[PDB]
């Protein structure tokens, strides 16, 4: 999936920057032949993390997951072109609009996220980094799950303890959490938190520093919506079963697709409206 | 610690085989200058596992841990010479004598193992593969903890997920078990099982296949001695607190060194006697 024979800078042009951070710059790229836009990383022996990421991406051909457009290794730089999502990240949308999503909007995101997760889990791919910032929007009002970096760094490890009789109980449990049917449950919890983040702009425990947050997650009862009366019983029930601290009894995405919070969602209209409103808001000067 | 400049086959001669298995052959080597004997691996990009192992070994200079005599990379082969232990592994001793250890013998092994683990844990090294087969004997009746392969493969990983607010409780717990003060607790549990193995020849759940054993460890109450009346209250109490399923409340090696099962053990005589008896038994033809 990494093309060696083709030179990438004859097919793509880097026309802008989308972001920057701890994992380098993300560029906006334009196809000089077709005019298609991509999010791009041009990366100059931790390229094996990116190699595993490309392989996941290439395997993850699905309507609600970001589509890999091309990967190259040329002169050396590793190029990785992925489909541009002009609607942006849902957390940027909430910041731009200065508000959380409506329940109808959350229902669409939830339905589509569940379809994506059901697909990934079928392929034994665990995302492990769900959050509103990794839910990207199209102008049509569909999501795309993004950022398989954590997924890939985790998979590289597993692809790469003790002798069982002598193994401590906590070691048995954490090695048993590395495999089916427990590994994928993590994404279901993170989905629930993401839905709260979308309802309330911030996730639970946002006021605490990251290290205190970890203690809080382990020891606290599962998070609930701050103002329950704003939300349907269906939404609160959905969260109640998704935010199960016990991964054994936490439902799969397939099971959650039959929950009445999402089982009747057959239109993306609420999300298409959201993206239109965000676009119009961005235009204000 | 890996010598490049010196050619190893001018210092050592491979004079025998000690073992074979899934991790290759272990040779017996003799120093052509001094006459000292070593256990040797001569290994022809998973050499980084062995590199981390050498670094651990070089750091683990202690009376009750195997002593690294030399590591080389020459013509390409990786040579790793470690001190020969003529008494052999405690599990081989039990098989040779067709019996378990006496309580006085177990007390000495336990005292010395605790001293070793207290040292390792001070260096933030977790063995992760304690068992009677990794407790080696000298003719003097001292142990040497051996086989840091699992330790090294684990450390290579840590030296080499998610964002905390969205992280599932079970993921928080298993990442929190990867660090102090929880990581080292695993060795305390494995010590307890090892002591049962030494008392009874076989560890608990030896009748079950390895995959069933894992379920059994997670769900069962902690193991106890099969015939309690053979053993002191002190031994049974020691096991009771060491085989704590909760790593939070499981004692450290330092705490266990003050337990009356080991706190008064100031002589290795019982173990020196054991090794003499095993030697004499081996001589029978
Ligand atoms: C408009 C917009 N696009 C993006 C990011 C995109 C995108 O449009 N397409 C896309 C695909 C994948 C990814 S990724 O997270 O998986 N990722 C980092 C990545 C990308 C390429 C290669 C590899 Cl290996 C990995 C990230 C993205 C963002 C964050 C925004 C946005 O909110 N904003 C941007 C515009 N601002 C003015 C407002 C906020
Ligand atoms: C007599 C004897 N010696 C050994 C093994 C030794 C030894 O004598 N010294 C020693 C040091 C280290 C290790 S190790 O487990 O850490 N290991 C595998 C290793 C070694 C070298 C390099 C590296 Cl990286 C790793 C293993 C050993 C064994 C298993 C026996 C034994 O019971 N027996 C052998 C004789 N039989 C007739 C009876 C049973
Ligand atoms: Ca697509
Ligand atoms: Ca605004
Ligand atoms: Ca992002
Ligand atoms: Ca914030
Ligand atoms: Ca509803
Ligand atoms: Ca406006
Ligand atoms: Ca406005
Ligand atoms: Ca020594
Ligand atoms: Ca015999
Ligand atoms: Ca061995
Ligand atoms: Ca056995
Ligand atoms: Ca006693
Ligand atoms: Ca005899
Ligand atoms: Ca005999």
């Amino acid at each position: 999936h990494v093309r060696r024979d083709l030179d990438p800078n004859e097919v793509w042009e880097i026309v802008g920057e989308l972001g920057d951070g701890a994992f380098g710059k993300v560029y906006k790229a334009k196809n000089k032949e077709t005019g298609a836009l991509a999010a791009a990383k041009v990366i100059e022996e931790e390229l094996e993390d990116y190699i595993v990421e490309i392989e996941i991406l290439a395997t993850c051909d699905h309507p609600y997951i970001v589509k890999l457009l091309g990967a190259y290794y040329h002169d050396g730089k590793l190029w990785i072109m992925i489909e541009f999502c002009p609607g942006g990240a849902v957390d940027a949308i909430m910041l731009e609009l200065d508000r959380g999503l409506t329940e109808p909007q959350i229902q669409v995101v939830c339905r589509q996220m569940l379809e994506a997760l059901n697909f990934l889990h079928s392929k034994r791919i665990i995302h492990r980094d769900l959050k509103a910032g990794n839910v990207l929007m199209t102008l049509e009002g569909d999501i795309r799950l993004a950022d398989f970096g954590v997924s890939a760094k985790n998979l590289k490890t597993l692809q790469k303890i003790g002798t069982p009789y002598w193994m401590a109980p906590e070691v048995v449990m954490c090695e048993t959490m590395k495999d089916t049917p427990y590994d994928y449950k993590a994404d279901i919890w993170s989905l629930g938190i993401t839905l709260i983040e979308m309802a309330q702009i911030e996730p639970p425990h946002h006021e605490l520093n990251p290290m205190r947050v970890l203690l809080k997650i382990a020891k606290s009862d599962p998070p609930t919506l701050l103002t329950p009366s704003k939300w349907s019983v269906e939404f609160r029930d959905f969260l109640k079963i998704a935010l199960d601290k016990n991964p054994e009894t936490r439902p799969s995405a397939a099971q959650l697709l039959e929950h009445p919070f999402v089982s009747s969602i057959t239109s993306n209209k609420a999300l298409r409206e959201l993206v239109a409103e965000a676009k119009a808001e961005v235009m204000e000067e």
